[PDB]
């Protein structure tokens, strides 16, 4: 009844609460300046990270035209865990530009100089930039480009006197309730309006933008809601297979079910919408045995995945979830480093024995311990995005 409402209220607030906690534990307690650039991680790209704050005024992210063929992406998400911008080579090619992020309610004209304007519903937005680098010397090229990326407030951009940056007083996650954290974030922007359909339902629970006064009953419902809410999320998690329902924009997920949207944060917070990047993980061989380089040699043979940009498969150790040391310092293979057989099949051979393989582009080193492989798809088609496409099997070699 009210317990049911409280559960749904918490599930709606979950994505916002976890985004806040993440922001607090990173930017707040490490005192990261805003509007400035600061396992199982990519062996595919270099990165730039930061947090934009458009409360006082808009902010412009500058991206230089890039060199032909190099993958790059500027990805931003709001505090409700919605991707609100994904500018990249996939859809722009080499064309960079001046990208302005403004609060949804910001009144004002746009400089002729600005390429695109992104209206954001939270004043704080997480920014992540990725620039492809396929080898150490090529990385030096990409680095010369990343150095040109810039973040400037509109006033700074125009060389004008601007408003003083907003100074916030942040609720401590260790001693506050989820109601105060969520209401705090909701207040800092236009989220109240963008989430009206949800907020109209959970008002009696105490979820409301800027609300700090609560009744005993609301505090009680909040505790019960978080408990049942989390239980529900844990139980629902393993049943999720379609990434398109978990990671997206307000246009595609704004009205989607909250528990499913919430799994986006639960399973892979800050993840890119599948159309930009999808992934697959394999921990076992084709017969159900754990992948382990100390016990076998493996082989993977498959047709090229349907991607518009590129793909890759990377090796990680199960123990530290990090790439594993090997003499070739080779941790991944992909279409940029291999060529398909006369019949267009790619064949990856894996072993801990890397003697005489430096001249083998299809050879992928694997550690003398349990390992897993992560396949990444950039510009994947629907089948890959939805979870339908299955990762090629890795078989033990005699």
């Amino acid at each position: 009844t009210n317990v049911d409402l409280a559960e749904d209220a918490y599930i709606y607030g979950y994505s916002i609460d976890e985004a806040y906690k993440f922001f607090y534990h990173t930017a707040v307690e490490n005192n990261y300046p805003l509007n400035e650039f600061q396992p199982t991680i990519n062996n595919d790209t270099l990165h730039l990270m930061g947090w934009l704050d458009v409360a006082a005024e808009p902010v412009i992210v500058s991206v230089p035209d890039m060199d032909e063929g190099r993958y790059w992406i500027l990805h931003t998400m709001d505090m409700g865990h919605y991707t609100n911008a994904a500018f990249s080579s996939r859809t722009r090619g080499t064309k960079g530009g001046q990208f302005m992020f403004a609060a949804q309610d910001w009144q004002g004209e746009v400089p002729a100089s600005v390429d695109e304007v992104v209206r954001v519903d939270s004043n704080l937005v997480k920014l992540m930039g990725r620039i492809m680098a396929v080898n150490d010397e090529d990385a030096k090229v990409a680095l010369n480009y990343m150095d040109q990326w810039n973040i400037r407030t509109l006033s700074e951009y125009l060389g004008k006197n601007g408003p003083k940056p907003v100074q916030r007083t942040y609720p401590d996650p260790k001693k506050s309730t989820w109601l105060e954290r969520v209401n705090f974030v909701l207040c800092d922007g236009s989220m109240g309006n963008a989430d009206k359909q949800w907020l109209d339902k959970y008002q009696s629970i105490g979820v409301e933008p800027c609300k700090t006064d609560f009744t005993p009953e609301q505090l009680k419902l909040a505790k019960v809601g978080e408990k049942k809410g989390m239980e529900h999320l844990v139980e629902l998690a393993p049943k999720m297979t379609d990434a398109r329902t978990l990671l997206g924009t307000r246009d595609t997920l704004g009205d989607a079910p909250r528990d499913i949207f919430a799994e986006g944060t639960y399973l892979g917070q800050w993840g890119l919408p599948p159309i930009e990047a999808s992934y697959r993980k394999s921990d076992f061989d084709s017969i159900g045995q754990k992948l382990d380089g100390s016990k076998h040699d493996y082989v993977m043979r498959f047709k090229a995945p349907n991607v518009s940009e590129f793909w890759s498969v990377t090796i990680y150790g199960n123990d530290n979830r990090l790439m594993a040391k090997n003499d070739l310092n080779r941790h991944s293979r992909g279409d940029r480093t291999m060529k398909a057989d006369k019949d267009g099949y790619y064949t990856i051979y894996m072993s801990a024995n890397e003697k005489g393989r430096a001249d083998d582009p299809n050879f992928l080193p694997v550690p003398e311990k349990p390992f897993y492989a992560i396949m990444r798809f950039y510009g994947a088609d629907d089948a890959i995005q939805s979870g339908e496409y299955q990762m090629p099997e890795i078989k033990v070699v005699k």
